[PDB]
C-alpha cells in the first residue's frame, strides 16, 4: 500500500464555524498538527491553510481548505496536483451523519455519501482517496440536517467525538507508514470507553 503523504481536514473558515459539527475534520488535522509540532500557515495560492513536517519518520502535508465546505476540490484538486500526490496516497478527514458521536472508521473509496464537501472531490480526483469518518449523529430528519451539521454539538456529544478523534490521532503513525489494513483494523474497532 501507498503511505499516506497529504492529510486534509473539510470544514467552514471563521470563528463562527469553527466550534460546529461540520467542521470535524478541521479539529482532527488542527490536533494532529499541533501534534507533531507542524505549523498551518496561509496558504493563498491553494485557497486553504496547510503546512508540511515529520509525523513518526515520515513528511507529510496538512491541508484545511479556507474555501467554504462545498467548495473544498478548489483547494484540494490543485494542491493535490501541485505536489503530484496520487489520491491513495490521501486522507480525507470530514464528519459523518450517518455515525453517532463517538464512532469513527476509516474508508478506502466510495463516492461522498451525500457529503457536500467530497462531493467537490470526487469529481476531479476520483474515489480512490482514504476517508477518515467522523460521526456527529443525524438529528432525526432531511430538514434538520443543515442546522445540525452547521451547529454546535452539546458537551456530551462532544466528548464522543473528541475520544474517537484522540483514538484516530494514536493510528496516524500506522497510516503515514503504509500500514492502511492494520490502521483500518485499529481505528474502526473503537468504543467509547
Amino acid at each position: 500500500m501507498s503511505n499516506i503523504s497529504l492529510i486534509v481536514g473539510l470544514g467552514n473558515p471563521g470563528s463562527e464555524y469553527a466550534q460546529t459539527r461540520h467542521n470535524a475534520g478541521f479539529w482532527f488535522v488542527e490536533q494532529l498538527a499541533d501534534k507533531y509540532g507542524i505549523t498551518l500557515k496561509n496558504d493563498p495560492k491553494f485557497h486553504g491553510i496547510s503546512g508540511r513536517g515529520n509525523i513518526e519518520g515520515h513528511d507529510v502535508r496538512l491541508l484545511l481548505p479556507m474555501t467554504y465546505m462545498n467548495r473544498s476540490g478548489q483547494s484540494v484538486v490543485p494542491f493535490s496536483k501541485f505536489y503530484q500526490i496520487a489520491p491513495e496516497a490521501i486522507l480525507i478527514a470530514h464528519d459523518e451523519l450517518d455515525m453517532n458521536p463517538g464512532v469513527i472508521r476509516l474508508k478506502t473509496g466510495g463516492g461522498h455519501g451525500g457529503h457536500n464537501g467530497l462531493r467537490d472531490i470526487v469529481p476531479h480526483i476520483g474515489p480512490n482517496f482514504h476517508r477518515l469518518r467522523i460521526g456527529i449523529g443525524h438529528p432525526g430528519s432531511k430538514e434538520r440536517v443543515s442546522g445540525h451539521v452547521l451547529g454546535k454539538a452539546p458537551s456530551n456529544e462532544q466528548s464522543l467525538m473528541d475520544g474517537a478523534i484522540d483514538h484516530a490521532l494514536s493510528k496516524v503513525k500506522l497510516l503515514v507508514q503504509g500500514q492502511v489494513p492494520q490502521a483500518m483494523n485499529q481505528i474502526n474497532a473503537y468504543k467509547p470507553a
